[PDB]
């Protein structure tokens, strides 16, 4: 599950294909929790390719839903990247992901 809530501007036709190496500033959020990973800290936009499972499942289904400009707002589930797992120091188990993405991109 990816719930999108989009901020409205953009141009809503723009949409990441197979293989097109894409831009988002992202920012990552949990769950009545803080940041873990922020491009907008490090200034590195996150250039990433689609068709690669690079990203995890709730990051990247919300990337080919956006379009160009446009602000969704990521609502991951914990079964899609780290629920059982969990990541050492940074994704507990079981977690529900929140993301500020803006698609600015490229390709």
């Amino acid at each position: 599950g990816v719930e999108i809530e989009t901020i409205s501007p953009g141009d809503g036709r723009t949409f990441p294909k197979k293989g097109q190496t894409c831009v988002v500033h992202y920012t990552g959020m949990l769950q009545n929790g803080k940041k873990f990973d922020s491009s907008r800290d490090r200034n590195k936009p996150f250039k990433f390719r689609i068709g690669k499972q690079e990203v995890i499942k709730g990051f990247e289904e919300g990337a080919a839903q956006m379009s160009l400009g446009q602000r969704a707002k990521l609502t991951c589930t914990p079964d899609v990247a780290y629920g059982a797992t969990g990541h050492p120091g940074v994704i507990p188990p079981n977690a529900t992901l929140i993301f500020d993405v803006e698609l600015l991109n490229l390709e």
